[PDB]
């Protein structure tokens, strides 16, 4: 009976390329999404098709609250209900927007920014700890945090606090056999309302052929870690950015 | 006339010794302080006895919540009403306690973990910013961040946000002249409640004298990133830990 | 027409499972060694047993040395001379023992740990590049503890540091040329066979994941992962395989 | 009885500064030199003449070698000689030249670029703890090791193993009471030929105030790092850099 794995934000882009490439491989998947309903019902009814009674999807808000909790707690249920089983969770979600220093208002900001990209992956840890074989969590986190987009404090304090929770949980979840390990993108699929000029200006810095990694390239690096061939990595960040957190200013 | 510095957790130990050097140097100083009042109410007199008019005290929780910002606009703002301007802001205060993965309600252990060591932070420094020659901020970092203690995930994700916002805000404040620094402790004055034997062994594990920093080596790394000595000094983090962060398992 | 790689020490141990497991892929492979040349001419042996004449040797002391940059083209052109490619270079050898600050002249030290973690590698690479005429990349064996060293190996630390930095500069510099460079970051795999039980189990305890060092394998899995099609993005970046080791506080 | 510093490659630029605040604070100094005879001598009569018998010059090629030990060990001899103790050793003399991967041979190159960066810093950490209040080393870094240039690999190369040395180093002489530390500059003093437009690029990338560091900026963490403020600080490196390290391509 085949694995099952929790995919967060799975409904488009990298999140979908893991989920697809995940199922793939043999796992059944939960595609978790928040606004994007009718994408994610589209691809869980191509997986299904493929092999039935394999994908099933649930929505969920990962900005922080008093219920994030809950909701984190509730996405594993939804593994758990559907498959009987989670062997695999993939902290993919992410909320991306610049807040400057110097409308949503700044108590929302926090929320959405550090609840996507680092408690609600805390939350979603620690549910699947509690629920329970080749058992790991693989992160996506961002090859250039040390580098960071000029205005992006908050998006950059929670990939680095990402950063931190595979390292601490890692650590933590060795002893149950559960492997944390991260996934560090440069430039991937670029923001649908970027303009293709301003795509170009990102293409033009990646030494490794001048362009941004394929989703698919993404999911690849997943696929590793969360494999037999992986079976010794935890607390290990990969990036996969083309040398661009090489290239100085 | 004289600079004016605020320092959070200043009433004891560490942020004690933070704002007695300050007012040392010469600096005006906020006392923030969360529950010991007579600890802080204490120092401001001893204070004001050097020097009539340079140290007073402000009281706010820096648990995460929607009421956080305004606390922290008001910590700024108490420095401006008291002293007409605000040169430094020193980011000591810190929550602190083990959050197992498996096992206070966890939205609480978030809201004071990732509030007090990250988000108050932030929310000050953007306070500090949009209020503005040598200004600068510095941040209370941890040297252990990458070799966590087992079970404090949330204390970790916290510190690691911290890096961020110093690496961020350094970038992004940079062109006003506002630097960006951080120093990370790593065995300093210990828990006031943890047993003289549990202290014994963290001392045995430091290679420079075997013993902890006193909070006034930790200040002292503080006074110089302030100083005119580190007047190109950005984004740096100094480690102030007697190599304890160097030694393998 | 299959593709060819370059493994340095891989006589025995973790350079011999990279060798091994390039071998099952379908490379052709050249066994470079330095003292263990029965180890080296069996492997290539059972290698060429396998499938004919896949397999060759080359003995080269990877020691700094004015000779040592000959040497170094040397181990690439037997790749050359055998197989008429030279796909992927492992820089796999490494001299380890302390070198306290306070039997070998330190001149010696210097020369064999420096040159076998660093100085080789920059002039492999240095040949591995220039001799290039669709999935090239260099794999550089670094370290996990290289931040929490070990006390009193300060020229071994030295040369394992370097060896990150030719591999983040190897990649900025290689990558117009489509040859990837990355590294796999061992913390403790195959113990010395002749340390005591109880010495091994010092080191066992320590690791999270399992309590247990990693098999020779285990670290060989990472580098094929590195020099696979499911890596063709990824330059610069190197992949701790160490149990969660370099985690763990003193 | 004043204490003594050893500072390689002072005769110009950064080193100089080096030696002039060492001195402007107390020491008497060995002014290392390779090539440049007349500014080391020049530099030593303008120190001698300000306090009698307190700079000394002593010239050595620091080119890796079998005789490389020697000469290191002759530095140091030379700073008893002159002054009957040695307090800090300042590493400071680089070599600097891009060594592409695809007139010197390869050998040379090698020889000058790791014994300069690397293998001299640590024959005379050897000789400096071999012949030994406040002992401390401080190793000239580089911020940009991470981002490097390109074409420039065997300099990483040293500036990386030089990162080794001051981590190892620091574990093992701590016992001693030696600390070893770094300081890690961006962009300083621009190098001899170099034109006005190429001088302009590199100053226009520096967040903090578009320009490079003075040597004295430089020189002034070397002075932090030596002083008894500095005396729990062992492992560290401290970047001087303006926040150039921060910047994406
Ligand atoms: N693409 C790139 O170039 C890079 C990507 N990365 C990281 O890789 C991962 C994937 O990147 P990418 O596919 O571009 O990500 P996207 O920006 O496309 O976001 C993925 C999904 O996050 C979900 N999400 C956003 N806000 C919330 C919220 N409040 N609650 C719940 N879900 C939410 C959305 O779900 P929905 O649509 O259902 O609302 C969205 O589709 C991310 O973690 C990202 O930070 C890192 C660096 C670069
Ligand atoms: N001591 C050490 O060994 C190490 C210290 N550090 C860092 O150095 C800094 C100072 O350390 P140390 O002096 O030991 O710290 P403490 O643990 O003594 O905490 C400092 C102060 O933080 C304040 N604080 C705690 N929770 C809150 C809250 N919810 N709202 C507002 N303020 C709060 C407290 O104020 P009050 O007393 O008024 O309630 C407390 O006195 C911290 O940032 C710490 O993480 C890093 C590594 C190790
Ligand atoms: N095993 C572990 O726990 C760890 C391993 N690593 C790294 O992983 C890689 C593989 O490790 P492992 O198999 O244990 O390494 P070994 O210690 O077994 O050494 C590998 C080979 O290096 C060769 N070598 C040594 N000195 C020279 C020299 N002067 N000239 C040429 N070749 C030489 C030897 O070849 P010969 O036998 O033919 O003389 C030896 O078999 C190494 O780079 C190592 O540093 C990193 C962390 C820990
Ligand atoms: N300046 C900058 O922007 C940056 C500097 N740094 C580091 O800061 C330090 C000082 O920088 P800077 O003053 O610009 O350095 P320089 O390039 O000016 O070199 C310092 C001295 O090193 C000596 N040196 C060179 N080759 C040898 C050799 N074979 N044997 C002995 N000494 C030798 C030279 O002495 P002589 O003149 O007597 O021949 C030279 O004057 C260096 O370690 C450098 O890498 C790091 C990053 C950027
Ligand atoms: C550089 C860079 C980093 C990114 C990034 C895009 C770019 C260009 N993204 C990040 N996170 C999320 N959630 N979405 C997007 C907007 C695609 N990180
Ligand atoms: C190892 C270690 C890390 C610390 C730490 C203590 C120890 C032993 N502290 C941290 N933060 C806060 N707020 N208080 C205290 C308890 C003093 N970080
Ligand atoms: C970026 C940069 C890095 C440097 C560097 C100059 C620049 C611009 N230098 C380095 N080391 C030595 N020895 N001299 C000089 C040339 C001044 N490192």
């Amino acid at each position: 009976e085949a694995p099952a794995a929790v995919v967060t934000g799975a409904a488009k882009r990298i999140g979908r390329a893991i989920a697809v490439k995940l199922h793939q491989t043999g796992y059944r998947v939960v595609i978790h999404y928040h606004n994007s309903a009718e994408a994610a019902v589209s691809l869980a009814d191509e997986l299904n098709k493929e092999r039935s009674n394999t994908a099933v999807v649930c929505q969920a808000d990962l900005t922080n609250s008093n219920v994030l909790p809950a909701s984190c707690e509730e996405i594993i249920n939804s593994c758990f209900r559907a498959f009987g089983r989670c062997d695999v969770l993939v902290n993919n979600a992410s909320a991306f927007y610049p807040t400057p220093l110097v409308g949503k208002t700044v108590e929302t900001q926090v929320a959405e920014l550090i609840g996507t990209n680092a408690i609600a992956p805390f939350l979603l840890t620690m549910s699947f700890a509690q629920r329970q074989s080749n058992l790991s969590i693989v992160n996506l986190c961002d090859a250039m945090v040390d580098q960071p987009c000029m205005a992006f404090s908050l998006y950059n304090m929670g990939k680095h606090a990402l950063v931190g929770l595979t390292q601490s949980a890692a650590l933590e979840l060795a002893p149950y056999g559960i492997r944390v390990n991260g996934v560090a993108p440069g430039v991937s699929l670029l923001p649908v309302a970027m303009g293709e000029e301003e795509k170009d200006k990102w293409r033009r810095k990646v030494p490794l052929g001048r362009r941004e990694a394929s989703a698919e390239q993404i999911a690849d690096a997943v696929i590793f870690l969360v494999s037999g061939s992986a079976q010794y990595i935890t607390g290990s960040i990969i990036k996969v950015d083309g040398g661009l957190s090489l290239v100085h200013a």
